[PDB]
């Protein structure tokens, strides 16, 4: 797919919210644990994603996530326009005992996912570099 | 420089801690606001960085940052071994009025820095892809 398309979804585990961003063309994931599934957390996360990768268009399985003016302001400032969460949840379960906090197990699970094989981490850099 | 070298430093502003990671070869920055300059925040940040980029060796201007066993465990698990903060502080000042929270202004400042021109964001992907 196009190199600037990202998928953004909020999932739940242990009573906390896990925001999962997926680079559609590569399978590359960035994920964070947020306290609440609010528009302010989504806006701030989008600003972070956009500063690290060339984010052009964002998709979601729950359109209502993108309705807050807060989110829309983040998309506006960064120039952003408008399946996988089980694989990551699978990895999280496997490594969960290796960490006290869920946020730590998530980052461990993002590490494993992006580096297993090319790997998602290798694909995204190639796709983005090729487009450059 | 080598494509796996990162610089990690904790800086202060408005009574909060800003952790700044710099990809030495490219000038690419990832930065986060943390509540306290603790070893647990450093360990968790290193796990995040390592899952997104091929981090091989990490440097710092304050060696004592890397002494906690917590940090060393993060480096161990991820396979990690062992100037710019004023430019980012300059950008933060410029955009500070555009946001209520410092954490928002930081991400805005990371966005500006990584995308201004090649740009740091374009260089890092090329360096990492070339090494692949
Ligand atoms: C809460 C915690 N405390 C820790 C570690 C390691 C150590 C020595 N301590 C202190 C300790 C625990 N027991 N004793 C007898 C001493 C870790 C950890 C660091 C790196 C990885 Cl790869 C996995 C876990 C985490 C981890 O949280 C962080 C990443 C710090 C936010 C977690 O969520 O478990
Ligand atoms: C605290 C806040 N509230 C906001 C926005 C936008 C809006 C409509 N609201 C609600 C509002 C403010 N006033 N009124 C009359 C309504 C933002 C913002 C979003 C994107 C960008 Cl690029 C810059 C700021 C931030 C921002 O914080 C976040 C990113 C949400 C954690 C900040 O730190 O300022």
């Amino acid at each position: 797919c196009s190199p600037g398309i990202w998928q953004l979804d909020c999932t739940h585990l242990e009573g906390k919210v896990i925001l999962v961003a997926v680079h559609v063309a590569s399978g590359y994931i960035e994920a964070e644990v947020i306290p609440a599934e609010t528009g302010q957390e989504t806006a701030h996360f989008l600003l972070k994603l956009a500063g690290r990768w060339p984010v052009k268009t964002v998709h979601t399985d729950n359109g209502s996530n993108f309705t807050s003016t807060t989110v829309k302001t983040a998309c506006w400032w960064a120039g952003i326009k408008q399946s996988m969460n089980k694989e990551l949840k699978k990895i999280i379960g496997q490594v969960r005992d290796q960490a006290e906090h869920l946020k730590t197990a998530v980052q461990m699970a993002v590490f494993i996912h992006n580096h297993k094989r090319y790997s998602a981490g290798e694909r995204i850099v190639d796709i983005i570099a090729t487009d450059i």
